C-alpha cells in the first residue's frame, strides 16, 4: 500500500520506520516542511550551552539519503502539506513553489505544534525566539557572538528554565518571568518549587513568579521587556510559555478535534477516519490518573503514540492508553521531576487526598557523595492509591520518581509501596530507599501517628529544635533541646501553646513528636521536609 | 506490656523502634551478643576497602551505642548478653551476661538473631589469615594483616559479598583471586551471556577469577589454597564468601516450626508457631513471590522491612511481608550487577516455560556526555507475557532499570503494558525511549515472530552478517561485512543458500537488516540478540 505521513519529528519518522519493518514493499511518503529532518530537538538547550558541539550532533547514530539507503523512506524535505481531502484519500502538497498531489491508504499526521505566542506588543522584533528549530537555536548563537550579555527567558516551564541554564552558560544575566505562584508549575507544588527556584537564584538566575509580561520594548528593534511595572533589559529573550497544536490542517479536513484543541485519536491511534492516524505533539491523549484528556507534548509520548501508529497500519492491535504526565528537566546541579498528578490538578479532579513529603540520603549516609533527595507524594483518601510523586534535589531523584511513576501506573497503595522489593547496596541506596521511607511517612500521617504541615505555614507559638548543631539556624519563639537531650530535659517545654517539632529534615522531628505525645502534649505539629525547606 | 529482642542486628532495632514510637509505656530489652550494638555490616566492604574511614562511622548519623538507644528511645540494649533457651510455655528467656545467667520475662518474643556465615568444611579453614566478613572484629583484622604487608588474597565464592570483597582487597592493592564452583560469577544473580561480562571487567581490573572450580585444601604455617586441578594459588589472607546459615537454633530447640530452608517459618504477619514469638530478619524463611517458593532472603532491606511489619504488629497492629523478588544489586568497580525475579535456572527449576530477550541501549541521549551503554536481560513468562525477571549489567546508571522493572514484575506487568510506561525521560536521564521501554520492544519483537534472535553461543555452516562501519571485531570464518547503510542493494554477495546470523554492535541495526533480508525472502536469516557487546 501506499502511506503518506505529515511531519518529520519523533511521530512521523518512527512511524515510518515501523511500518516499514513490517511490510518491505508498501511506499512510504514522509512530507516534511523544513531543512533538517528526525533532529533531536530535546537537546538544542544542551547545544546552545555548550554541551553538545554542533547541532548534527542531534541528527547522528541522517539526510533524506539516509533515510532512502537504509530504510526506503522516500522523505520529501521543504514540502508543505496544504490540504487533506479523506475523500479521494489524497495529499495535496507544495514543492518547489510547483504544487502536486500524493496519494495515500493510510495517512499518518505527524504535524507537531508551534510555540504559543503572547499576544503582546514587539513579540516578532529581532531578537525574540523561541526554542523550536534548529535555526532558532543558531540565532541565539549570533546574537551572542554578535555581543548579547543579557537575557529574558519568559516562563519557568521545563523549557524555559533549560534556555535559562543555556543561557547562563553563555555568561549572559538571566531573568526568567513566571506568570504563576511558582517555578515549573506544571510539574510541582509550590512546597516544592521553592528549593528549584532558589537553586536557581543561587547560580546567579534570577527569578521572578506571579507576574506577566506586558510589553517588548525595542529599540531600533532588539529588547528590553515590562515586567508588574517594572523593566529588566534584555538582549535577547526566548519565549517558552507553552505551545500549540498544529491541527489545523485536521480540523480543516472534518477530522475531530478534543477539547485540547488537539486532534482526537482513541486509544489505537486512529483518528475520526479509519484511514487516518494521528500521533505525536498534535494529537490529544488520556492523563490516566484522572481520565481527564491533555497535550503531553513530549519526546518519550511521542516515540511511543508513533510506534503504535506504526504497528496499527501494519495491521497488529496495539495501544497507548494515556500517559501519567512523568517529566524531568534539569537545572544547573538540581534535578526536577513529577509523576501523577499534582495539587492544582488533584483539585480539578475532585480527588480527596492527603499530602507528605520527607527528604532522603541518596545512597548510603556514609557512602562518599550522599545527597539528600527531596520527595513529596500524594495519595488517595480512602483507597490509600498513591497519584502522585514529585522529587527535586542535588543528588539522583530521577531514579525515585521513574519507581514511583511505574508505582502510580501499577495503581499501588503505600501499604504495598512500603514493601516494595528494590536494588539497594550502600553506593545506590540505603536500605530502606527514600521511596520506601516516604511510603512509611505517607501511613505514618494517614494510621494520624503524627498530625504533619509544611513550610509555608507561617504565623509568627512555639517551634522547636530537636536539632544540635546550629551553623544555619533560625531567629527568634525559638526553643532548642536536642533530640539526644530530650527525654531528659523535656522540663522547657511549655504545653497550653501550640509547638511544632521541627528537625533538620524532619526525622528526628518524627521521633520526638511522638515521645511528646507519650508525654501528654496536646498540639504537637511536625514541620514536613524540615530544615530541609527553611531558605 | 514488656519485649525482649534477641539481637541488634537491622531486624532486631527497627523492630524495637517502631514499638517504640507506638507504646512509650513498653519495656524493650534487646540482647546482643557481641560488643557493637546496630553496625552496619553492609558497608563493611567499602570500609576495607576505604571509602569508609572508621569502622565507627557505619554506626553513625551525622556513635550509635547503648547509651543512644537509652538515651533517645528508652530502650534497654544489653552488650555481650547471649540468649541460650527459648520457654513458650513459660514465656522467659534464659541469658547469660557477664559470666552469670539470668531469665528475662516477656509477653511478646522478637527473634532477630541473623545468620551466620556458612563455613565449607575444609582442612585448615581455620587457620589465620582466614576471614569473613560478618563482624567489623574480621573486617580489622584484614586492613591489620595488610598493615602487616599482605599483598596475596583469595576469595571463595562470586556471591556478592565475595565479589565487594574483591574490589576492596584490589584496593589494597593486593593481587586478587576469585574462585567459585558454579560456571559464572554471581550465580544467584545473573546468567553466563550476563555474568561474563562482570568476570571481564574484574580480570581487565586485575581481580583474576577461576570459574567452575572447588577449594579442596588450605596450607599454612599461615595459608595457600589448593583449587581444582590440584591448581595452587598462594595466599595470604583468604575470605570465604559461600553462603549463609540462619541463626535458628534457638527457635527448633524451644519446638516453633523451622520451615523447608533452615530458617525460622514466619506467617505474612511475621509471626511464628507461638504468637508471641515474632521472628524476622537473616533467620526467618521468605516467600518468592513469582514462583510460590519458600527461600532465605538474607538482605538488609528485607531485614528492616520485616523489622517494621514485626514493631507494628507488637503494638496492636495488621502487618503484612508478602514476601520477595530477589532484586539485589552490587558494584564491581566500574560495572554495576543487578538481578530482580526470577532467572533462566530458578525459572526450569520453577517449571515456567518462559522466552528470553536482551537489548543493550544508552544511558543517557546518545549525544550527551557520559552515555554509557548499559546491558539489559529480560525472562518473560510464556502465555501471560508477565515479566517474571531481569538482569542488567554495566558501566553507568543500570541500577535505575532494575528498581523500575522490579517494581513492574512485583505488579505484574507483561511486556505490552511494559512498553507504554510513562517514565522521566530528558537527555542527560534517558535516551527518548528508556532502555526498559526498548527492551519491552524487543521481546514483543520476539514474541510477535518479527526476528528470531539466538545468543552468544554458536560449528555450523553459516555465514555472520556483519554490519558496521570500523572493524577493530570478530576477525573471521565465515564473515562477510556490508555495512547497512549500503546492505540495501549489495545483496548477490549474501549467498542466498546458507542461514545467516547477523551481527551488530549492540543488536539494533541488526533488526533492521534482518527485517531488511526479510523483506529479500532469505528465510533462513537469525539474528544475535546482544550485539558485539557479549563478544571474546
Ligand atoms: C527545546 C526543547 C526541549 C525539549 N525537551 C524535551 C525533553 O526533555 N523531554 C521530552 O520528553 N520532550 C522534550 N521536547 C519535546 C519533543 O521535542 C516533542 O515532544 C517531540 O519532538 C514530538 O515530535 P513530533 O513528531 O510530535 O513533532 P516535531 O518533532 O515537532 O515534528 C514536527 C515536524 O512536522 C513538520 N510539519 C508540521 N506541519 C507540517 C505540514 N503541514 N507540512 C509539512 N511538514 C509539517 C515540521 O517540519 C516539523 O519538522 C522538547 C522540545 C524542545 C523544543
Ligand atoms: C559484608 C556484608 C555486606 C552486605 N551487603 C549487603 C548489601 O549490599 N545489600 C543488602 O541488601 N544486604 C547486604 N548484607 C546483608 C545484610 O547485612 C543482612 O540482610 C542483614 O544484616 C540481616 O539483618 P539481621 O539483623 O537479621 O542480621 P544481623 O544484623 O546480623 O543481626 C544479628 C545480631 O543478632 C545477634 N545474635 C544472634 N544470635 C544471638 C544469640 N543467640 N544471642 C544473642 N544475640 C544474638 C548477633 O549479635 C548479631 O548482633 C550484607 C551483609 C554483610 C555481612
Ligand atoms: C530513531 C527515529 C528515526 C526512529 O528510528 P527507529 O528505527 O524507529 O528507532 P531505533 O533506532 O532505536 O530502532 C528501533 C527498533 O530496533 C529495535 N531493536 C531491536 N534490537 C534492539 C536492541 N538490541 N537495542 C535497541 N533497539 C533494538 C527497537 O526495539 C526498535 O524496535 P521496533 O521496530 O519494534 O520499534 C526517531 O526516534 C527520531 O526521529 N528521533 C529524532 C527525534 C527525537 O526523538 N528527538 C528527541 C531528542 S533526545
Ligand atoms: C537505624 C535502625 C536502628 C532503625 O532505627 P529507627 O529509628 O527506627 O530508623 P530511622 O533512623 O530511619 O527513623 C525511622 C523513622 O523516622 C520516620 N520518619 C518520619 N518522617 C521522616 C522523614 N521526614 N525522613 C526520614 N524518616 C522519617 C521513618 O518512617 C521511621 O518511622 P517509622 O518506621 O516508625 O514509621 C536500624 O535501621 C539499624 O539498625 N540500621 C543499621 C543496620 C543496617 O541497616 N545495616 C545495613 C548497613 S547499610
Ligand atoms: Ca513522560
Ligand atoms: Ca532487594
Amino acid at each position: 500500500m501506499n502511506v503518506v505521513v505529515i511531519g518529520g519529528g519523533a511521530a512521523g519518522l518512527k512511524a515510518a520506520s515501523r511500518i516499514r519493518r513490517k511490510d518491505g514493499d508498501a511506499s512510504i511518503t514522509v512530507v516534511e516542511a523544513g531543512k533538517y529532518v528526525s533532529l533531536g530537538r530535546c537537546g538544542l538547550p544542551y547545544y546552545v550551552g555548550g554541551l553538545v558541539h554542533e547541532v548534527d550532533n542531534l541528527r547522528e547514530t541522517r539526510d533524506e539519503a539516509y533515510f532512502k539507503k537504509l530504510k526506503n523512506i522516500d522523505v520529501l524535505t521543504e514540502t508543505v502539506a496544504t490540504e487533506i481531502d479523506r475523500s479521494r484519500k489524497t495529499v495535496k502538497i507544495v514543492r518547489n513553489g510547483s504544487e502536486d498531489e500524493l496519494n495515500y491508504d493510510y495517512l499518518v499526521i505527524a504535524t507537531g505544534a508551534r510555540p504559543a505566542k503572547p499576544p503582546i506588543e514587539g513579540i516578532e522584533a529581532e531578537g525574540v525566539v523561541t526554542l523550536t528549530s534548529a535555526e532558532e537555536a543558531e540565532k541565539i548563537i549570533e546574537m551572542w557572538e554578535e555581543g548579547a550579555e543579557k537575557a529574558v527567558v519568559i516562563g519557568a516551564g521545563f523549557i524555559g528554565l533549560e534556555s535559562a541554564e543555556a543561557l547562563k552558560n553563555l555568561d549572559m544575566e538571566v531573568t526568567v518571568i513566571e506568570m504563576m505562584d511558582r517555578v515549573a508549575p506544571a510539574m510541582l507544588d509550590r512546597e516544592m518549587a521553592v528549593l528549584v527556584e532558589n537553586h536557581l537564584r543561587e547560580k546567579g538566575v534570577n527569578v521572578v513568579t506571579s507576574t506577566r509580561v506586558e510589553k517588548i520594548v525595542s529599540q531600533d528593534d532588539k529588547v528590553r521587556a515590562v515586567i508588574n511595572g517594572k523593566e529588566y533589559p534584555a538582549d535577547v529573550v526566548v519565549v517558552a510559555t507553552g505551545i500549540k497544536p498544529n491541527s489545523e490542517l485536521a480540523e480543516k479536513a472534518g477530522l475531530k478535534i478534543g477539547e485540547t484543541g488537539a486532534i482526537w485519536v482513541d486509544e489505537y491511534m486512529r483518528t475520526s477516519d479509519e484511514s487516518i492516524y494521528a500521533g505525536g505533539d498534535c494529537v490529544e491523549t488520556t492523563c490516566l490518573v484522572t481520565g481527564k484528556k491533555i497535550i503531553a507534548p513530549f519526546g518519550d509520548v511521542a516515540n511511543k503514540q508513533g510506534r503504535v501508529i506504526g504497528e496499527n497500519i501494519t495491521g497488529g492491535r496495539a495501544v497507548f492508553p494515556g500517559v501519567i504526565r512523568t517529566a524531568i528537566f534539569k537545572v544547573f546541579d538540581f534535578t526536577a521531576a513529577s509523576a501523577g498528578v499534582n495539587e492544582q490538578m488533584a483539585k480539578e479532579a475532585g480527588l480527596d487526598y492527603f499530602t507528605v513529603i520527607a527528604p532522603s540520603p541518596d545512597r548510603a549516609h556514609y557512602y562518599p557523595q550522599a545527597n539528600y533527595i527531596r520527595l513529596k507524594l500524594i495519595v488517595e483518601k480512602g483507597s490509600w492509591r498513591v497519584i502522585g510523586a514529585q522529587g527535586v534535589g542535588m543528588g539522583e531523584v530521577a531514579k525515585r520518581i521513574d519507581v514511583l511513576s511505574t508505582a502510580i501506573q501499577a495503581g499501588m497503595t503505600i501499604d504495598q509501596l512500603a514493601n516494595l522489593d528494590l536494588a539497594y547496596a550502600p553506593p545506590y541506596s540505603p536500605a530502606l530507599d527514600p521511596v520506601i521511607t516516604i511510603a512509611n511517612v505517607a501511613m505514618n500521617k494517614r494510621d494520624g501517628l503524627f498530625e504533619g504541615i509544611n513550610v509555608f505555614e507561617l504565623k509568627e507559638i512555639v517551634i522547636l529544635d530537636v536539632r544540635s548543631e546550629e551553623e544555619f539556624k533560625t531567629r527568634r519563639k525559638v526553643i532548642h533541646i536536642p533530640i539526644l537531650e530530650l527525654r531528659e530535659r523535656l522540663d522547657e517545654i511549655p504545653r497550653d501553646k501550640e509547638i511544632v517539632v521541627v528537625c533538620a529534615i524532619g526525622l528526628r522531628s518524627f521521633e520526638a513528636s511522638r515521645i511528646l505525645k507519650h508525654a501528654g502534649f496536646e498540639k504537637v505539629k511536625i514541620l514536613e521536609g524540615g530544615m530541609a525547606f527553611w531558605f
